[PDB]
């Protein structure tokens, strides 16, 4: 029945039904995502010119992404939980932006279907 | 030896050297994505409350990517790059912003090793 979401994002995600916040989680500070390693840029040879480009090497298991338990699920990135098949992953849908541009919310969760 | 980029991003992609753009790629118009099926979402009970929660289908194609050839490549989102192991993908790396946060550029291309 009842579950409590843990934010894995950078960001406080907060759902608006209109304009009020129906649902709010905090940051936790830790940052659920595949590790990167980014080399040096090694140079390309593009009609543009010479343009520099980094081989990233990603790690073969997730940072920051607790255990599946009954009762609790995630919050995280949409990029993670597109590449994480599990079903306790929740990423922010339809994002609300302020006048400048700037994420304040979002309308819905999504989950990947499996 | 040269190779050209098609951009099959929504946004126009440069790459900044310090201030001076020593690369640029216009929006070619398509965007190279993996297409999507959002249901209507459905609550979820958690302790914030009933939060609306939408399933989302993704397609075992991706749209808007064309064919590898020797000479040309592409400039993708980070996240399809990361879903299809292709050496011809590139996407913008350290990203470069204005002083209100929007994207102007970038400091490189990656790619993901596989």
């Amino acid at each position: 029945a009842m579950a409590s979401l843990i934010n894995l994002t950078p960001h406080d995600v907060t759902v608006f039904d209109g304009d009020t916040p129906i649902a709010s989680w905090p940051a936790s500070g830790t940052f659920a995502r595949i590790m990167e390693d980014v080399a040096a840029p090694a140079p390309m040879d593009t009609d543009q010119g010479f343009v520099p480009v980094s081989q990233v090497r990603y790690a073969d298991t997730v940072d920051g992404l607790p255990g599946k338990v009954s009762g609790t699920a995630y919050l995280v990135s949409r990029v993670l939980a597109a590449a994480v098949p599990r079903d306790d992953l929740y990423f922010p849908l339809d994002e609300v932006r302020d006048a400048t541009g700037r994420i304040i919310g979002c309308r819905a969760l999504g989950q990947f279907d499996h």
